């Protein structure tokens, strides 16, 4: 299958360069696959998601996305316009509060529960996290990542938008997880992403379009916007077989363009998700 003009980001992970603006995928689109979008929800009535998105958790007042974050960060993942595994399951688990912000508490309980939450769901193809947050180091916020991964979740993790080494950042600095950098659309290192040896994989995080709160689209930066790219990728594989949840971030590591992205620090992966379709 082949979307014409479609956001730059979806264009590069189906290219070996940068540039295009057809995003290649293969038909199955993730379908089978579930994502777990850990975050401040979705909204999951946008006409983009196509039913396929669903609240199964807050920890707030309400299920809704006050913020946006969440939605853009579903819409990456799976929607019709903006996602990479257009066919996939959504479910949003609410940690983050409608100012973005979440207690470690929070974000751990978040997380067990989607280990044992993917029990109850039929996806076949397999589970992923995408987990576009994050704080200072935490050894209990990492433990809580590790679980979630060891319990059969392929979990992506932003690196963080510090300009920083990710090993002080949490859960980017878990090494289990598939800890995710951002690029521009000129293969440079995003200029706020975290990087570090922890780091395992890029993906597009400047300017992504997606999804947002109102049944509306926007434009917006981070390495939360990198992070569903992967967990999208990862789905798309796993659906098509290709890669497992435990060893899937290995899998888009070794299939990856590599050494294409400029401004990335001796020690850091220069490695950016491709999804190597070809038709
Ligand atoms: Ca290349
Ligand atoms: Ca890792």
């Amino acid at each position: 299958a082949a979307q014409t003009n479609a956001p730059w980001g979806l264009a590069r992970i189906s290219s070996t360069s940068p540039g295009t603006s057809t995003y290649y995928y293969d038909e199955s689109a993730g379908q089978g696959s579930c994502v777990y979008v850990i975050d401040t929800g979705i909204e999951a009535s946008h006409p983009e998601f196509e039913g396929r998105a669903q609240m199964v958790k807050t920890y707030y007042y309400s299920s809704r996305d006050g913020n946006g974050h969440g939605t853009h960060c579903a819409g990456t993942v799976g929607s019709r316009t903006y996602g990479v595994a257009k066919k996939t399951q959504l479910f949003g688990v609410k940690v983050l509060d409608d100012n973005g912000s979440g207690q470690y508490s929070t974000i751990i309980a978040g997380m067990d529960f989607v280990a044992s939450d993917k029990n109850n769901r039929n996806c076949p193809k397999g589970v992923v996290a995408s987990l576009s947050l994050g704080g200072g180091y935490s050894s209990s916020v990492n433990s809580a990542a590790a679980r979630l991964q060891s319990s059969g979740v392929m979990v992506a993790v932003a690196a963080g938008n510090n300009n920083a080494d990710a090993r002080n950042y949490s859960p980017a600095s878990e090494p289990s997880v598939c800890t995710v950098g951002a690029s521009d659309r000129y293969d440079r290192r995003s200029s706020f992403s975290n990087y570090g040896s922890v780091l395992d994989i890029f993906g597009p995080g400047t300017d992504i379009l997606s999804t947002w709160i109102g049944g509306s689209t926007r434009s917006i930066s981070g390495t939360s916007m990198a992070t569903p790219h992967v967990a999208g990728l990862a789905a798309y594989l796993m659906t098509l077989g290709k890669t497992t949840a435990a060893s899937a971030c290995r899998y888009i590591a070794d299939t990856a363009n590599k050494g294409d992205l400029s401004n990335i620090p001796f020690g850091t992966v220069n490695l950016l998700a491709y999804n190597n379709y070809q038709a």
